[PDB]
């Protein structure tokens, strides 16, 4: 016989200078409120009379949800080298992808009237960032003449250049439910302290194809090995999860969105104060 | 010449501590009683007559399968400073029957006219399977919060518009077979620590089915920290859902379509602070 | 100037220890016999008049493909505490002939008018094969329980509603070629614990079918434990089958088209305690 | 206690033998100027009336992105024996405006009746991009060779039906931006030595478009041989396509929709034996 | 300061036991001569009568290509116990001019009423290329055997019912351009030791054509025992077939398109013992 090792298993409670959060994020489709009958979707879509008159209704575009998280206060005076907190890997999941699975609700039939209902189907957009500080996005168009909705941020003094990157249309996402998917994208020329991951596809009826598991980690650190910093201790989590269109029986149609949800792991870091 | 090895093959018995389980679980789909004639299906898909009228009639809805394993008794009781458990560590597993749906003669809607095949299985796909030590964990999210759920299934209690979003209070354990609506029910990723879940869904209304099936590929179940699902009272929850599609009938009425699933579970004693107060 | 080493290119002749097989094995569709002139398809896909008359017709049912390959005697009798046997340690397999389906003049069905192409094979497909020491064994499950097969194949034994599941009682042993059909048989995933198989199986009505071909892919036979199939009686199994879609007649009548499968088995010689009494 | 070491973050200016540009081409479809309605789509899409009569409307023909970055001077002798260049080791590259296609109430074409929403842009996709120390070298193969090109853009001379397939003597440089037209040249893979190419396309006449976005990937731009680009001159060579699909109008007319790259290319200075 | 190395960037000729050589092959599907007006495509694709009546007009069957490339001579003395050759290490390939068919004026059926464009190539696709030391060895297999071959092409002898599955009689060599169809021979797995093969098929009447291109990618030719194709006689064999789909016209006949493909193969003179 000899003294050995053995592996035991218990609770560990991790270091002092790591944390998790959790958090989730409801989308934001157009009826953004609880209480509302058609809360997780746009209203009706209603489209253009013509390139000139295009005046998409109050809650008929779907926008970006954002998210900030206070993280425990590191610094006592800020006029010192600083604490951060440097997020470092996430766990994110799209949730309720199974409630696509129902061929009863209302609307138009696969086949004939003896048919199930043609399901969610459709345009999809999927895309999620973890960052140290707002999203910086990018203003970009179909059509220059269309004229957005007063509760909804859009890009000021539209010009037909904002049919491609002008660089003066630009905006940080501050605001949950009021930046629309379809004027704003990632600004890939900024989000330094950001790390974003998206994935559209298009076409008019197309299967949407989502996975769900919680055996995944993203990485955050950068090609420097630096994850995003948070400053003022806050962590912005952002997302847009579309995942099609539902057709009701009268052929119009509504923008379905589902919650995600973020597990992000952070670490404290002496940074030098700016 | 000198004296050398060489690896002679025969039957080994592996250690004491480590166990492998194997299981099945067959469908349940809304028929879910092996003598009715369209076990392994749903009944007829009826439809809504409006957002405020969704009555789905009993047995239409695919729910998910679960199988507790009653696993080798390691402690004569709980009472001391640690205990044994059983870990989870890899899983191999299949969904079984693939080949049924090769098959053009099942009667059905054609896909030309009536000098041609039937059409197949298809349309929306739902596969996925858990191992955990103790049931999943469940939210509740719905297509439309003003539907009406059959008494024989388990649904999100007082649904309200906020219940086609993510509302904290619907939350369920995977603890009956047969009985929580696909539907209504997904894995909740923020709790399960202590099981593994894996899925993927297809949608569309007339889709092509597409699957897998080999005894090559072995799914290791240690977390981040090395650890796998720890089973609690010695049992190990195995879960599932397999919904291959749709079979359209002659009339165009449509069932879903579900096939069984295989596990083989590979699981390890180990030493583990007693848990139990 | 130096003594030194130049790596000279030569043929090799192998270890006595290691062997090579190569074999084919065409398709079994339902026209078996190459004097057919629907050799490699089936015949028109007859449909059910309903569920409980579904009958159907000889030769339209793909079934499938297996060989045993006779390997060089290793042991004069089966009396010693250890005998030699052949493990497979890795294959080489293509599906042969897929260019033959780029080909819009055969007669059919028009991809548009009168005037163009006529629409290929496509549709249903489902490509398997399997190298074991023994023969593939099998589990039955249908997508009808009351449809009558044909006299000409292995169906399971007392068909009941449970079949349409999984029912442990409906096992069977691929052990004839072109017998076993495809809709009613699937690999056990339980047992084949000396076979390796691989599938993969893609449904829809009319979906366009996707191979490869190369001559550059080696799979590994030896499972999780470092061990390959071994060969029991100096027999090495191979099975297969290649569904690559149905072609469709001017009449709208089909036919499901197979395609035969290449193997080239790598063995070699080992010393195994003797499993024989 | 002992002396040991810890790691601060700070900012840390790269040092000078490294550099990185950042660039972005609009995408010229046929519609090239800001001040264009139809900006960053192409004209309505005539069709052929036959195979001797196809003459495609000036700005129907999406053409390819350059431009040239002019990077720091590194020599101001250039009769040593060697000689300083920019090798450009590695490139971050985003198709920007993606989220803009997620638009159904666009004036067009109905998925289903007039209730309905709009067909989005879908069809043919072209995505390419190529970084380079000159220019990108393109090689002409036409689908038609008695297509009658407009004056406004650069395609194959004496085109004749060799130029169905590979004919040699049909040769470019992609040295104009929004000249010369995807559907008649492409690159040549006999030259190109000096310049790294992607390019992904699918056809059909309604696909659905795919298509991601990232700020977390890096190419790498280094041979087979572990060199990447030298820039000539000290000029840097950005091209492109990406053609998202077409979009489809009311009366059935069809344009053409690019969008925008971004691209992120980081160079390290290099000694050269001087050509 | 100290002597130290730095690593200078230069022109390299490589080892005189390396050598690369560079080639294109241009499609053969039918009108395989530049001077006819539809090169690079079939002629119109006649279908069938009947089972028993399946006579394929001639060019309507795209056919492999293949090109033997003289390498330069190794062994003016053939009677030692060892001989120079050439071994195929590695390959870079492209499919040129996928770009043409980013094209919707090009005259043809309409993608919806004819304001729109026209419908491009799509349907069945099938690209493959080898590179060995000796002729690509050929399986025949047919769809069915009572079709009638034209006689511009190399077919089945004696084809009997048979021919639908594997028949060990019918083989081939791959040794002429142009004249072995697509739809009757493949590559044979049970030979081709001295070849490697790489195909893709996609079948389907519509589907869309999917493409990408590069020239970031090289593939290793070294079989399992580290050994590439062996060039016999000096000579090195490249072929290929890249059917891109079908064209179809306003009256709705069809016509095959086939897009060139280039190579760039590196070999290596190795010490070989005398056959
Ligand atoms: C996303 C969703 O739940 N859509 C519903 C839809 C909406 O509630 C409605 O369009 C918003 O005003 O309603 C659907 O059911 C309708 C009935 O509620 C109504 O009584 O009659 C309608 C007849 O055209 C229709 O049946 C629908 O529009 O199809 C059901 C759908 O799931
Ligand atoms: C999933 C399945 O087996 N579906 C059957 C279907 C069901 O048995 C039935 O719809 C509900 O129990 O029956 C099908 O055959 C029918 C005949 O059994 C009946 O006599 O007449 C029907 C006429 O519309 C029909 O032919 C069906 O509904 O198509 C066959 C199907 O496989
Ligand atoms: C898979 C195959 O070869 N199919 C053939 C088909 C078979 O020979 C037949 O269905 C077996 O009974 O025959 C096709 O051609 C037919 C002619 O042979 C017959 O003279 O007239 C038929 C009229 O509908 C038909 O044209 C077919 O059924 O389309 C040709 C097909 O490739
Ligand atoms: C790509 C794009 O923005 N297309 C517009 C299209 C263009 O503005 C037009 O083709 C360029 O000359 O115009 C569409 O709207 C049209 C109205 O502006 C016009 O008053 O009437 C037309 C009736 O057929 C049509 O509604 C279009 O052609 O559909 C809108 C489209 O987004
Ligand atoms: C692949 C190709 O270029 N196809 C052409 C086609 C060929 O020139 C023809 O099939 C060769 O025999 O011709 C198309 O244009 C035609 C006109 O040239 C002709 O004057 O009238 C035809 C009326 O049906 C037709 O418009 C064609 O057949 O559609 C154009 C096509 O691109
Ligand atoms: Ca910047
Ligand atoms: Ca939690
Ligand atoms: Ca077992
Ligand atoms: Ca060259
Ligand atoms: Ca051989
Ligand atoms: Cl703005
Ligand atoms: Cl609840
Ligand atoms: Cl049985
Ligand atoms: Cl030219
Ligand atoms: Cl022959």
């Amino acid at each position: 016989s000899h003294m050995g090792g053995v592996e035991v298993l218990e609770v560990r409670t991790g270091p002092d200078a790591i944390t998790q959060i959790e958090a989730y994020l409801n989308p934001r489709m157009g009826n953004n409120i609880p209480s509302e009958d058609l809360y997780g979707y746009s209203n009706s879509i209603n489209t253009a009379f013509s390139k000139a008159s295009d005046t998409p209704n109050k809650d008929t575009l779907p926008c970006y949800s954002v998210a900030v998280i206070k993280l425990p206060l590191l610094n006592e005076d800020m006029t010192c080298t600083i604490l951060m907190w440097e997020a470092v890997s996430v766990k994110t999941e799209v949730v309720g992808i199974s409630s696509l699975v129902n061929l009863h609700q209302g609307g138009k039939y696969i086949y004939g009237s003896s048919s199930g209902c043609v399901p969610v189907q459709g345009t999809t957009y999927h895309m999620f960032a973890v960052g140290g500080e707002p999203l910086e996005l990018q203003g970009l168009v179909a059509s220059s003449t269309a004229t957005y909705p007063d509760d909804v941020v859009a890009i000021k003094n539209m010009k037909p250049g904002n049919q491609g990157l002008d660089p003066k249309a630009k905006a940080l996402l501050d605001k949950d439910g009021k930046y629309p998917v379809e004027v704003w994208c990632p600004d890939p020329s900024k989000n330094e302290n950001t790390r974003y991951y998206g994935s559209f596809t298009g076409g008019a009826t197309t299967p949407p194809v989502m996975q769900f598991t919680n055996s995944v980690t993203t990485v955050l650190l950068d090609e420097n090995g630096v994850g995003p910093l948070c400053k003022g201790d806050k962590l912005f989590l952002s997302c847009a999860d579309i995942a099609g269109v539902h057709t009701n029986y009268s052929e119009t149609q509504v923008w379905r969105g589902l919650p995600r949800y973020f597990n992000v792991t952070l670490r404290k870091r002496i940074v030098k104060n700016p």
